[PDB]
């Protein structure tokens, strides 16, 4: 194996046609795994296989079988293989146990094929400002590093056929949906212009757990504070209690939804939900108070419902019930 | 022995036979150790020992005593070695202190035995919807990466009985059962059909210890809210805190309960309990001002227990009871 | 081209020129994006291009083309090449997959241009005591390890144009504004000169969010605090609770506040607004006391409301807005 | 040096004396540190110096000095050096800055003495349910990894004097106490038998500062609500609020201390503390609704202490105490 | 160069002048940053730049420039250098990027200049039982592994002036004073006598951040409680939700202050503070029980200030003063 293939007649350090025109290289992918998410840091890990075609006539032997061969590693630092990376990636690894992950097969008339086992992490910029009613769309790409496109050409081995994806994929906190692939060509301004392939999908979450843990007590508290316009306005220590303790336990729940969330610095739409909330608990408390310091004037200037009371028994949850219809049309 | 094998006379870059049928290789395995598990990241952290098994008479050496001799590591560079690797893993490393925990036996006639020492992190899908009342099944799977049916065969060594495992394994938070060992064949689209080894365990966890963490404290908050149906309908002032500080309690608790859970985010079994008994609390606060309000309009009418009262102390705690036949009648 | 080159008839422990003056080399930067920063350990996290250019005319060939041609990282190890390092970091790698992102370009003169793929981790000093108010300033280093500016001269390629970044860069949690370059010359006791690049930036945060968040419950709290002054100085069971469940609140938002900072043990600028919030809180349940024991003295002394309580109705908010002016001029 | 000792005149593959009796090894360790210990995941990590000592006439020069020589780590790859590994590790790694941390000495005669500095990490299975008034033991084991007990023969070289510690050693959770060693022969099925070294050591915790943390405010908190037995019945609105919020004290430290446990998933002694508590405080609450129905239906019933809280006043602390006693008596 | 010296005509196995007596050499240190530190581990992480000095007669050429050459990180594996190493150490290593941060300079008599640029994490035990007023002092420990002092002689190169620290050196939570160097003789049972050298600094805290974040909170607490002795005891539902409230409060505070310490499972100097403040609201809690049932009794009895309240209205603040005196006595 190593002498068929004139090992040390040939010089490696140069492509396959130095020269003329640019060696056509093509890829084939196929996803193992989805491994992990940061919201925090934007990025995301994937696993998967990739391989590659050529054919290289240096590479040529003998033999009468029009069948392939195999080798695995070692030979590919004796011989030429093209240089593809993961463009905008974290960190990356090849897998090598019990040995490097790497398979080559090679055909008496040289062509080639070489594939790997790795796992990549990947930027993906997302935007939380609909949150939880957000959706993200991430990809990976790939390039040459060395190469341009007047030295190696770059396309998929079978058009959109060349994508294949595990069937036990899954998070524990997304939906995944939608992988396909293209193409672009890109620039640099210092060094030139290369091919580059792209694999999208697309992510969604699951809205109802987040409806239960977050809008769903809000609400009850909120209707909690309207039972204050039915009670006596002459039981003073049945009225005032009441609407300081809400607050305080409104404010324990806003609490414990900041204390979760993925810590991202700006306003997104749940917030929003609860500091209303808390508005209006805040003004149900001043409401009481308008009504105490009237009645007291009046006992004084002296010496049945009041007004007050049988409006805001109205006004409140009308005016809840059309922050509601807004905020539902805008967020949809 | 670098000169009892006729190292330079022959080529390893080529399998034993290469030509003809495939290969048989055998495996055999003991685990030493489970070392971790993320509920989050769905994946097991295992340590264990690899053996195999094969013959290759470019190895055999004349000597008379039908017996075999020992070397380590650097011979493994030199001579023909399979290349096996963990399927659906995250990552693994063979251990290298004092220094590489390899091990090769050679006999006379060229039958060989070859042993690692590994650690490695591999994939687990679960699902928490039972949970805590979950159970979990995983597995670890082997296979040949380079080398297909048609060149390789695979298979335990002994059947059954070639799987040990240590007697001193066990986790913190779980209870390991039911170890056993099964083949399958696969295939891949672009490279073709491989044989491929599996081990398989199961998980459970301590249900005691869950119930008296959730379902108790919500259950005594459920019974101290009824207590409110057997005071005085005349003492406001001490029937209008307890309800309301009854709710601040409860939240209190849900609130505990979600910042200490693995952080999964889809709706599971406990949450379904502590939200209903979220909801009786609520209803028994609306039940009061029901009767204030009908007991002060007749005050102003005409210028005992009331009936709701005495039907309320009924009708609660059987719903109740009919919530928990049918929750433990779907949960088991 | 190993060939090309008389790899074999040179000594490339010497810098090109050993003797004379020191070599121009001339530098060229393309930032990808910036991936993370810590407020505790006062870093960041980059990853960017680095590109370089000189002359060594033991690397010239015989050929006509007037064009460069290509290698990659084999060919580093056997050339000189120069030896940068980035000054005040914590820690950096090249990337390695799937192979050496190295690129390597001669052409026939000589000439040549260099490039890698690095991320860094780098260390920037901020201040916290206008949080979050604070503005910050980063800057990384570049500079040559082992030659002084007597045998090696460094400095941008193309003056204010060598910079150059992507555009699609951005953090969950700042603005990021600014870039450019400069240049100093620095010293070393025991070593001597050397030469030194630049390249700096600015950070902001969003301040509404900051705002919602902390400044605008604290103020809600001691609005709260203040209806006090307008309830009957007789419904003493109304007014005593009020003020101390008024203290818990806003102790449990000041604790709630504590737990999510970036953990800097020094006095910042909402720390200030929270502590004098919590003082006026604290006077307001001060003040009924006052008023209840000389109202209890003088029905004691015997045997409308008071003056007290029409002054502070007065003083309080007064003094809070005398608080906000100052704290506002001061901070801004 | 290199030429002293005849390196190519030999076979290092071969263990010194291959074929009659088996080689003596003798070990010798020094313990500089204990650096961590993880509860969760039930391991320790230590870092040590290791020697070894043996006889290889290889290795004799001719010189008259009686008197030993030095090398360091790139002898190592040339000779035969033994091939010691830990049982039952996690990871571990020898230090290599400035370099390799790896000493070898060797005399006239081809004695040799060989010495390494290398941090482990070490599995130790551990059993909190006596916790916090729990004791762990931990051990490292020391074991060839390839040559059995018919090939090399692993001792203490100085028997019971062949460990020392340093003086400087602790733990910011834990006291230290009881270092010794011990041999054992082990057992594998399909390779054979082995000599095994261990090193043994006991730790401990500060018990009075869990018992300020946990079991004080539960006690004052269950003292605190036999308070409600000296106040009149009369005094609804003043009995009603003290236990409730007595309930919601109580859960709040018991959920405290929730949120600060090592989270290990079983039922320890310190959770019947606190939910014996919890009970007790739950039934302070159930007597006082008792004695007000009973008091309400008499005033019915017709239209001065009550006997339950005279009875009470004497039952409930007795039965603190005998709990006391019980739990005192199990746990020591 | 590498011809210059005759590289292949000596033996650098050996020390330069094994025999006689021990090879002096000297060393240079530069700190560049303090990185990180960590109370729960007890280390902390330093980056510097190391330099040695010595004389190899091996190494001198012909040349009459009287100045001195440059090499790098290759030549150091041909040649014989020293062989220093971190004492008490838990992870290092040498910066690499974008090539190894290694110098060499050699003259032509042979002398020679070595150095390179490391991050260690080194031990430091601290005691933290006057926390928040403690100090602590820390050292780095720099030794020979191989050679002893018959080999190998260590010193500062000038004395007290072989120490500079960078300008730009700070953390955020502490304050760095008082560098300065020393040395000591050590000596290993099994191996012998060495020479090492130190680097001592010291830490302290800034204190009146914890004053206001721990000690002030809770005196405002324990003067809330002493609001009660000045309202009518006529007025229970007024006084009796009043002292539970407060013990609500005290027990928020504590444990908000116990879910951020660095958690080191010893008493310290602030546990104290709390746990007597928690002890005097509670005995404000006994008193008024005390209180009331004197009163009911009297009133019983026989079908003005009580003289408890204006006793204690005296002596519980006296008692806190003397706490607080002898408190601060002890820990100044
Ligand atoms: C597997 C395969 O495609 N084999 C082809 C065969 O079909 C064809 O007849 C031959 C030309 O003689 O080249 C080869
Ligand atoms: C997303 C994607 O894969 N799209 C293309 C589609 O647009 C094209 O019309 C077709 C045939 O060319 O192949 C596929
Ligand atoms: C250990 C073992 O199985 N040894 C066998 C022996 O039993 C047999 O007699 C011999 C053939 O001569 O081959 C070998
Ligand atoms: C789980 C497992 O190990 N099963 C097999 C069993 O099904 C089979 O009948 C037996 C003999 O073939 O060996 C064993
Ligand atoms: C790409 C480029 O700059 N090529 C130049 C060319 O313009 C010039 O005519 C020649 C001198 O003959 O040197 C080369
Ligand atoms: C920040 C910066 O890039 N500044 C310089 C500017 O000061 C100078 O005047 C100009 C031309 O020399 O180039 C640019
Ligand atoms: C250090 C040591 O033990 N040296 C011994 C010496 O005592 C003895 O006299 C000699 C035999 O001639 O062997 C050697
Ligand atoms: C724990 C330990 O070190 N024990 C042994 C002891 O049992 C033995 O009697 C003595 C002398 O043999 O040496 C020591
Ligand atoms: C830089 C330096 O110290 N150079 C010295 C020089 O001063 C002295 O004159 C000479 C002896 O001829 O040795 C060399
Ligand atoms: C801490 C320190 O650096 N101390 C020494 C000092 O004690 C000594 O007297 C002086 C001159 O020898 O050098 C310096
Ligand atoms: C399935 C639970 C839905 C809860 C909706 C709450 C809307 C306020
Ligand atoms: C919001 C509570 C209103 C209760 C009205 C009851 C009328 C029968
Ligand atoms: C960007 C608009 C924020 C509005 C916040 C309102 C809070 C009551
Ligand atoms: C928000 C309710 C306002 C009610 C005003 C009533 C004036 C008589
Ligand atoms: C062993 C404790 C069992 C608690 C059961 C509680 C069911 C509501
Ligand atoms: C739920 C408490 C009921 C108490 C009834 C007592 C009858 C003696
Ligand atoms: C998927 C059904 C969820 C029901 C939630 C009910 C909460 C009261
Ligand atoms: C859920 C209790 C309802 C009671 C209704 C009583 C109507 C008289
Ligand atoms: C957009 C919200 C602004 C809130 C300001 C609060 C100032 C106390
Ligand atoms: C701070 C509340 C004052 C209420 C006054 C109402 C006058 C109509
Ligand atoms: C450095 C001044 C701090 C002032 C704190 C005041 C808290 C009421
Ligand atoms: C801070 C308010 C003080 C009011 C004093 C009134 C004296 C009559
Ligand atoms: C040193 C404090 C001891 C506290 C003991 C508490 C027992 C309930
Ligand atoms: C294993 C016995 C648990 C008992 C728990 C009792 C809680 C009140
Ligand atoms: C646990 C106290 C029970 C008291 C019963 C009294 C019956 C008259
Ligand atoms: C600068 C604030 C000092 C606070 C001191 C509090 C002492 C109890
Ligand atoms: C601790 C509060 C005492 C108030 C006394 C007021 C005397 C005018
Ligand atoms: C070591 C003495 C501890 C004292 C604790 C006192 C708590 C009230
Ligand atoms: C538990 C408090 C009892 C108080 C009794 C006081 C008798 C003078
Ligand atoms: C701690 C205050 C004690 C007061 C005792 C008064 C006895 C008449
Ligand atoms: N295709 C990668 C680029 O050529 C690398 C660079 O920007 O230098
Ligand atoms: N058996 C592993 C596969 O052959 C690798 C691949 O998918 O290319
Ligand atoms: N330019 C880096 C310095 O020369 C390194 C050192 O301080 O020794
Ligand atoms: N002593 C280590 C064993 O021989 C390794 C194995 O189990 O194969
Ligand atoms: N100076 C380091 C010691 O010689 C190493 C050991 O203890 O063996
Ligand atoms: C917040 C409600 C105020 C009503 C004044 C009449
Ligand atoms: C929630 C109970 C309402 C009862 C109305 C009669
Ligand atoms: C804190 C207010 C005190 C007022 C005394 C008249
Ligand atoms: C829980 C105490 C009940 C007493 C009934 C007489
Ligand atoms: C705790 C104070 C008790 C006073 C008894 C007279
Ligand atoms: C009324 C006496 C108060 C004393 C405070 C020290
Ligand atoms: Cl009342």
């Amino acid at each position: 194996s190593e002498q068929l293939l004139r090992i040390d007649d040939h010089d490696f350090s140069m492509r396959p046609g130095f020269g003329g025109p640019a060696i056509p290289v093509g890829v084939d992918v196929q996803v193992e795994s989805l491994d992990s998410i940061s919201e925090v840091d934007m990025d995301f890990t994937m696993t998967l296989y990739l391989r590659h075609y050529w054919k290289d006539e240096r590479l040529s032997f003998p033999s009468t079988n029009n069948l392939s061969m195999t080798f695995d590693g070692r030979l590919v630092k004796k011989i030429w293989v093209p240089d593809m990376f993961f463009v905008h990636s974290k960190r990356s690894f090849i897998h090598d146990t019990t040995t490097d992950n790497v398979m080559l097969r090679v055909q008496p008339d040289g062509k080639v094929l070489y594939s790997l086992r790795v796992t990549v992490t990947a930027m993906c910029n997302m935007d939380f400002s609909r949150f939880p009613l957000d959706t993200q769309t991430c990809s990976l790409e790939i390039e040459s590093y060395a190469y341009t496109e007047d030295d190696l050409m770059l396309y998929w081995k079978k058009g959109n056929d060349s994508l294949k994806t595990d069937e036990r994929i899954s998070l524990s906190q997304f939906l995944i949906q939608e992988f396909h692939t293209t193409t672009k060509l890109a620039f640099y301004s210092s060094t030139g212009w290369y091919n580059r392939l792209y694999i999208n999908f697309t992510l969604r979450r699951h809205i109802f757990f987040f409806l239960l843990q977050t809008y769903f007590p809000a609400t009850l508290m909120v209707m909690l504070s309207w039972v204050s316009f039915w009670i006596d306005r002459r039981a003073v220590p049945a009225r005032v209690p009441l609407g300081i303790t809400t607050v305080l336990t409104m404010s324990t729940i806003i609490t414990g939804v900041n204390a979760s969330m993925p810590r991202v610095s700006y306003i997104k739409a749940v917030d929003i939900y609860l500091w209303v909330s808390f508005v209006f608990v805040f003004l149900s408390v001043l409401e009481y108070a308008a009504v105490n310091y009237l009645t007291t004037v009046q006992e004084r200037k002296e010496q049945d419902t009041h007004a007050i009371d049988k409006y805001s028994r109205i006004i409140f949850p009308a005016a809840y019930i059309l922050f509601n219809l807004i905020y539902w049309s805008i967020f949809s």
